[PDB]
C-alpha cells in the first residue's frame, strides 16, 4: 500500500507496448471494423436509452446528447492515454440514478433550483475526482480480489430490477400527457393517447421478443453462416430499425406524434461560471453524493477491468488498475466541468469487446467506436425517429439479459423449485454447488442474499436516503469476510462464492 | 361392395355392447367428468370462432348460436344412436367455406337473395344426405384405406392456411367500421378505431403466445403435478379468460365497444316453408355444392374415425364406418331442415377424446360434452364478453398447431434447409425417410405436393369455382395410385407415404 507505487508500476508496464498497441491495430487493416462496429452498437443504444431516461427525470436538462458526448470523449481519452484499452467506458444506470436523486434534491431547494443543478453536479464531480485520486494513490486497488461473486451478482440483479422498473414506468407514461408538452394538441386526446399506449406496448414487446430470439441465431439451423452470425451480432440494432419502420407504417393516417418519439432536442437547431454562484454550504454538502459515486466507480471500473482481463484470454500485457482509476478521476472532473454525466467502465461491453478481439489488443477499436458514438450526435435527427417504446423494450431486454450467467438468479429459481423436481435441474447443465452443497445451506444463502437485495431496492425508493445504496453494496465485502464464515462452513462458502464459474454436465 | 352388407355388419357388431357401453360409462362415476370437460373445451371454442366467422361472412344470417345448436344436437344423436361414440362431431372450417361460397352466390342472384339462402342450403343438405345414403349403401367406405397420408397432410395444411388467412382478415377488419353498425357512434371514430385495432393485436398475440407456451406445461419444471396437468389441458380456456379480464381493465376510461366483442346476438332477447318457394332450377342446381360437401364429409368422417380407432389403443369393439356415414347423412338432412350448418367428424378432437379415455369406451362422455355445448347457448351473454381478437388469436393458434405432426410441413422445412446444415436435422428426432430416401426424391415429392396445395389454395380464392377444391382433394387418391409409381420407385413412395408415423432417434 505504498503511495504511488502501483501507478508507477502500471505506467512502466504499459509504456513498453504503446507503440506496439498502435502498430498492431494499424496492421490489422480494415478487418478491425467488425469488432469496432459491434461494440459501437452495443454501447450507443444503451447510452441513448439512459439519455432519454435522464431527459424524462431531469426535466430536459440532460438528454442523449450529453450522454453521447461524455461517452465519446471519455472513450477517446482512455484509448489514447489509458492503461487498459480493452476497457469500454460509458454512462451507466447507477450514475443515472445518482443524478436523478441529485436533481430531485436540488429542485426542492430554492437556493439551488434547476438553474444550479449542473453546477452542483460539477462540484460533486470535483469531490469524486479528489476521492478517486486518493484511492488510486493509496493503492486501494490492490484489494480488488475481495469484490467476490456475491456482491457482483447482487448488484447485477439490482440493476436489472431498476431496468425493468424504468421500462414499466415508460410504458405507463406512454398512456399519459408529457409534463412539458402542449396539452391542446390533437395527439394528446384520450383516444389518441390510448392508441399511442397500445402501439407502444406492441412495439416494445415485439422488439424484446425478437431480440431475445435473435440472440441465439448462430445456434439456429436456418440460413447461411454469415447471415446467422450477422443476426446474432446485430439483432438489437436490426430489430430497432425494423420496428421503427413498422412504426412508420400508419404515419399517413395518424397525427404527428403517434407514436411518440425521442424527446431529446437536436443540438444543430462549460458551467465553471455558475459553480462560483453555488452557496459554500452546498459545495461542502456535495461531499456526500460524491463519496457514493466514487464507491460505485471504484467497484465498477475494477470489476469490468477484471472481467475484460480474464486469464482465459491469455493476455500478454499487464494491468493498469491504479492508473485507470486516476484517469477516471480526471475524466470525472473534466465531465463535471463540461456539464455532462461522468462515464465509467461498463459490463458486458468490455468482455464482449475482448471476445470480439479474440487476442488482438490495441487502442484503435475503442478510439474508433467512441468517435462514432460522438458522431452519432451529429446524426441526432436520424436517432429522433426511434420511438421511445423501442427504448423501453430495450430496457426490459437488458434486464432479462442480466440473468443467464448469474448464479444468484439460478439459486432463486432453485429456491422456488419443487422438492420432487430438482432432478430436472440435474438433467441439464448446472453449477457444482448443486451437487457439492446441501440444499438447506443453498436456501439460507439465497434467502440472505435476496433479503439484502430487496432492502437495497426498497432503499432506492426513498427520496433522499435512496442515494446510500452503494454503501450497502460495499458493506458486502466485510460481511462476507467476517460474518458469513461464522454461519457457514468453509468449503460451502467457497463453492457458493467461487471466483470462477464452475459448471457441471 | 354388396349393398347393405356393411351396414348390417356394423349394426350387428355394435348391438352386442350397447348396454355395456352405457353401463361402463355409468360405472366410471364422477371421474368421467375430466375427459368430458376437456373435450367440451376443445370443441366449443372453435365452434364459437367458426360461428363468428360465419356471422361476418353471412351478414348475420348464421352465428355462433346455430353452430352451437348443430354441434350439440348432432353430438347427442350420434352418442345415443351412433356406431362409434369416440368420434366427436362438430362444425368444421370446410363447411364454413362452403356456406360462405353458397351465400356469396345467393346474394348476387335476385331470384334467391338473402331471404332464401337458408332454404337453398336446406336443399343442398337434402342432396348431400341422399349422396351420403348412396355412398353408405354401396359400401364406398370399404376403400377408406386409400386415403393415404399425402391427402391428409395436404388437407390439414390447406385448413391451416385458411385459419391464418381468417385470423389476418379479422385483425385487419378490427381497424375498420363494421358493415352493419351505426357509423355515428363514438367508438367508430378514427382514433378509437386505431386504438381498438392495436388492442386487438395485443390481445390476439398474447393469447397465441401464452397458449403455445402452455401447451408444454407438463414438460415444465415449475409447479405441482396437478397444476401442470391442468395448465397443459386447459391453457386455451384459461388464457381466453385471462385476456378477457385484461380487456376489461380499461373499461371505465374508454367507450362501450372498445375492444369489440362478439357480434352474435343473444337468442333470449325450421325453414321447410321457404324451401317450397325456391325455384326448381335452383333446387336442381343444389346438386353441385351438395356433391362436394358429401365428398368432404366422406373424407373427414372416415379419417377422424380411423384416427380415433388406431390399433395402438387396443380397442375391443368393432367399427361402424358405413352406419356412421348413413347417420351423418340423416343428421345433415335434419340440420338443413332446421336451418343450421351440418356437423361432421373433427380432428384432433376424436383422437384427443380417445387419449383422454385412455381405453374406457362409452357413450356418456360425448353425450355430456354435447349437452354442455348446447347449454352454452343459454350462456350466450357470458360468451359475448369474449373479444373477437381472442378468437382471431385462437385461429392462428390452430393454424400453428396443425403443423407439428405433419410430415409435409417437415419436408417443406427440409426443402428450405441449407445443404451444409442437414446434420442439425439429423441431430434430433426425425422421420425415417430422411435416412432411407435420397434428398432429391424428397425434394421432388415435396415440390409436387406444395404445387398441388398452392393450386388448391388459389382456387379457393375464385368466387364461384372456389367451391371445387374437394374434387382436387379427392383426385389425390387415383393420382397416388397410378401416376406417382411411374415417377417414383416403390419403397421411396412407401416410406414417403407410409400409413404409420415412423420416427427415428
Amino acid at each position: 500500500f505504498v503511495p504511488f507505487e502501483g501507478i508507477k508500476n502500471d505506467l512502466k508496464g504499459r509504456l513498453m507496448c504503446y507503440k506496439q498497441d498502435w502498430t498492431g491495430g494499424f496492421k490489422a487493416g480494415f478487418r478491425i471494423l467488425a469488432p469496432t462496429t459491434y461494440i459501437f452498437f452495443a454501447s450507443a443504444i444503451p447510452v441513448i436509452s439512459f439519455g432519454e431516461q435522464l431527459e424524462r427525470s431531469t426535466d430536459g436538462v440532460l438528454t442523449a446528447v450529453q450522454t453521447l458526448a461524455s461517452t465519446a470523449i471519455c472513450g477517446m481519452i482512455h484509448s489514447i492515454i489509458g492503461g487498459q484499452p480493452l476497457l469500454i467506458l460509458g454512462v451507466a444506470e447507477p450514475t443515472v440514478i445518482m443524478y436523478t436523486f441529485m436533481f430531485n434534491f436540488a429542485k426542492a431547494r430554492p437556493e439551488l433550483g434547476r438553474d444550479l443543478f449542473l453546477a452542483w453536479s460539477g462540484w460533486v464531480c470535483v469531490w469524486t475526482a479528489l476521492m478517486l485520486f486518493v484511492l488510486a494513490i493509496c493503492g486501494a486497488c490492490s484489494i480488488i480480489n475481495r469484490f467476490t461473486r456475491v456482491a457482483g451478482e447482487l448488484f447485477g440483479l439490482l440493476i436489472a430490477m431498476l431496468f425493468m422498473q424504468q421500462a414499466i414506468k415508460g410504458l405507463v407514461d406512454e398512456f399519459r400527457i408529457p409534463e412539458r408538452e402542449n396539452q391542446k394538441l390533437k395527439e394528446f386526446l384520450p383516444s389518441w393517447r390510448f392508441a399511442n399506449g397500445m402501439f407502444a406496448l406492441v412495439l416494445s414487446f415485439g422488439l424484446l421478443l425478437t431480440g431475445l430470439r435473435s440472440r441465439k441465431a448462430r445456434s439456429w439451423r436456418y440460413g447461411t453462416g454469415w447471415l446467422r452470425s450477422l443476426i446474432a451480432d446485430y439483432g438489437v440494432p436490426l430489430m430497432v430499425l425494423v420496428w421503427t419502420g413498422v412504426s412508420y407504417i400508419p404515419a399517413g393516417d395518424v397525427p404527428k406524434g403517434i407514436p411518440r418519439r425521442l424527446f431529446s432536442p437536436n443540438p444543430w437547431s462549460t458551467v465553471v461560471k455558475e459553480m462560483l454562484d453555488v452557496p459554500i454550504v452546498y459545495i461542502i454538502g456535495a461531499f456526500i453524493p460524491a463519496s457514493m459515486i466514487a464507491v460505485l466507480y471504484y467497484f465498477d471500473h475494477s470489476v469490468a477491468s477484471q472481467l475484460a482481463q480474464q486469464k482465459e484470454f491469455n493476455l500478454r500485457k499487464p494491468s493498469s488498475y491504479h492508473y485507470d482509476l486516476l484517469l477516471l478521476g480526471f475524466l470525472t472532473l473534466m465531465c463535471g466541468l463540461l456539464g455532462v454525466p461522468p462515464s465509467n467502465g461498463v459490463i458486458p461491453q468490455s468482455p464482449m469487446h475482448t471476445k470480439s478481439l479474440a487476442v488482438k489488443e490495441q487502442r484503435v477499436s475503442n478510439l474508433l467506436q467512441s468517435t462514432m458514438v460522438g458522431g452519432c450526435v451529429a446524426a441526432m435527427p436520424i436517432l429522433k425517429m426511434i420511438p421511445t417504446s423501442v427504448l423501453w423494450g430495450y430496457f426490459a431486454f437488458m434486464a432479462i439479459e442480466s440473468l443467464p450467467g448469474n448464479q444468484f438468479w439460478e439459486r432463486i429459481l432453485l429456491l422456488f423449485t419443487a422438492p420432487s423436481r430438482r432432478f430436472k435441474v440435474l438433467e441439464d447443465y448446472h453449477a457444482t454447488f448443486v451437487e457439492t452443497v446441501p440444499f438447506k445451506t443453498i436456501a439460507m444463502f439465497t434467502l440472505f442474499q435476496t433479503t439484502y437485495l430487496l432492502i437495497c431496492f426498497g432503499l432506492t425508493w426513498i427520496p433522499i436516503a435512496g442515494v446510500m445504496f452503494p454503501l450497502m453494496i460495499m458493506f458486502l465485502i466485510p460481511v462476507r469476510q467476517y460474518l458469513l464464515p461464522r454461519f457457514f462452513k468453509g468449503a460451502h462458502l467457497q463453492d457458493l462464492d467461487a471466483a470462477e464459474y464452475e459448471e457441471a454436465p
